[PDB]
């Protein structure tokens, strides 16, 4: 329902390396984050685009102050997607418009951990992961609104990940229609 793959070794591979809880959060929980974030991330201007940046049509914030609500939010993702790890210090929020887009990258192993955790707001998306040296491995993600996604060990290392633009937008054959989206982002220090 929610992973397909290039084939069953690689699906098997990463069942536990590339995981996708849908519904993770209830409808007030995800109340809860867009009622803290949407007036911060509106401070701030969608950016000028670069060809050579991963993250098109976006803005975004780190947050280490949280309300009580969405602190209990991030204490469930922590227990649901961490060791004992040590996280980093903020959270990262990042806002997509509806046109926006990430391009295939791995996160920099010089500022990010083992493992990855992305709560997935307001719209569906699909995020596409590839073998950095094989292009013909490859899994796809539907992160619909409420999700979390963990990417840990080799999906987080030895795969990309991107969030398809909508023109690309399709899990398997499906199309999802993009839209603008919010998304929570924990990760481990290194
Ligand atoms: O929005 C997401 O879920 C992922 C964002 C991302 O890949 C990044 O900021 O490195
Ligand atoms: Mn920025
Ligand atoms: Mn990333």
């Amino acid at each position: 329902m929610w992973v397909r793959g290039s084939g069953p070794s690689v699906l098997s591979r990463l069942q536990d390396a590339a995981v996708v809880r849908p519904g993770f959060l209830s409808t007030a929980e995800e109340e809860t984050l867009s009622r803290e974030l949407e007036p911060e991330l509106r401070r701030r201007r969608y950016e000028y685009d670069h060809w050579d940046a991963a993250i098109h049509g976006f803005r975004e914030t780190e947050k280490s102050r949280w309300s009580e609500a969405s602190r209990a939010i991030l204490r469930r993702v922590q227990a649901a997607a961490f060791g004992p790890q040590t996280l980093l210090s903020s959270v990262h929020v990042l806002d997509l418009e509806a046109r926006g887009y990430i391009k295939p990258h791995v996160d920099s192993i010089k500022f990010c951990g083992a493992t990855i955790a992305g709560l997935s707001l307001l719209s569906p998306s699909v995020m596409r992961l590839v073998h950095t040296q094989e292009p013909g491995e490859w899994l796809e993600l539907l992160l619909e609104p409420g999700s979390l996604y963990i990417l840990r060990g080799s999906a987080r290392y030895d795969f990309s990940h991107e969030i398809l633009r909508d023109e690309e937008s399709f899990f398997g054959e499906r199309r999802i229609p993009r839209g603008r989206r919010i998304s929570v982002i924990c990760r481990s220090l290194p």
